[PDB]
RNA sequence: CGCGAGGGGAGCCCUAGCACAGGUGCUGCAUGGCCGUCGUCAGCUCGUGCCGUGAGGUGUUGGGUUAAGUCCCGCAACGAGCGC
């Protein structure tokens, strides 16, 4: 059921701003706009979710991100819809690499929670 | 130490020798301290992270505002320290 539903409203986008690398996943080009190979997506979808489901049962925590507005809140709801960590709230420098100093901002939010109740 | 003779010790004083004092003599280019100054100027940096072979850069820049690096929004940065 995954297939046609993608063709539902989830393929083809952009034009003349692509990247030759991505070209292998491309199918054609109508109206000047690029048409993505729907059938090939399906394959990558399988391999991906294999890892997704795997790391899920492994109990891993996935970090979701998308500051882009056209996916702003969609990242939000789906996040609590799994308890999985995430940030579409505009990314930051050292989110992961400087996770130490960043997490201190959290420990400060905890303290604010302390006076918030 | 004795009844007293007399002698002797502390102290202080002078005379004597020695140890040593004393110096507003030099060096602020050997120094502490304190003070003047740019300046009551908004400025000067640290930790971590990222960029760079490196000196270093980023933050501290940008837009708004203030007496002000004041605050705000923004931002590969997140905070913090001596400063207002
Ligand atoms: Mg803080
Ligand atoms: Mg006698
Ligand atoms: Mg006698
Ligand atoms: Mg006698
Ligand atoms: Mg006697
Ligand atoms: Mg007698
Ligand atoms: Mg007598
Ligand atoms: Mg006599
Ligand atoms: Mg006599
Ligand atoms: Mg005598
Ligand atoms: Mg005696
Ligand atoms: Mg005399
Ligand atoms: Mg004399
Ligand atoms: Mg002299
Ligand atoms: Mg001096
Ligand atoms: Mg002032
Ligand atoms: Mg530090
Ligand atoms: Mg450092
Ligand atoms: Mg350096
Ligand atoms: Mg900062
Ligand atoms: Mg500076
Ligand atoms: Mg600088
Ligand atoms: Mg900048
Ligand atoms: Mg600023
Ligand atoms: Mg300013
Ligand atoms: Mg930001
Ligand atoms: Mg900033
Ligand atoms: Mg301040």
């Amino acid at each position: 059921v995954k297939e046609l539903l993608e063709a539902g409203v989830h393929f083809g986008h952009e034009r003349k701003r692509w990247n030759p690398k991505f070209a292998r996943y491309i199918y054609a080009e109508r109206n000047g706009i690029h048409i993505i190979d729907l059938q090939k997506t399906m394959e990558e979808l399988e391999r991906t979710f294999r890892f997704i489901e795997d790391l899920a049962m492994r109990g891993g925590t996935i970090l979701f991100v998308g500051t882009k507005k056209q996916a702003q809140d969609i990242v939000r709801m789906e996040a609590e819809r799994a308890g999985m960590p995430y940030v579409n709230q505009r990314w930051l420098g050292g989110m992961l690499t400087n996770f130490k100093t960043i997490s201190q901002r959290v420990h400060r939010l905890e303290e604010l929670e302390a006076l918030f109740a």
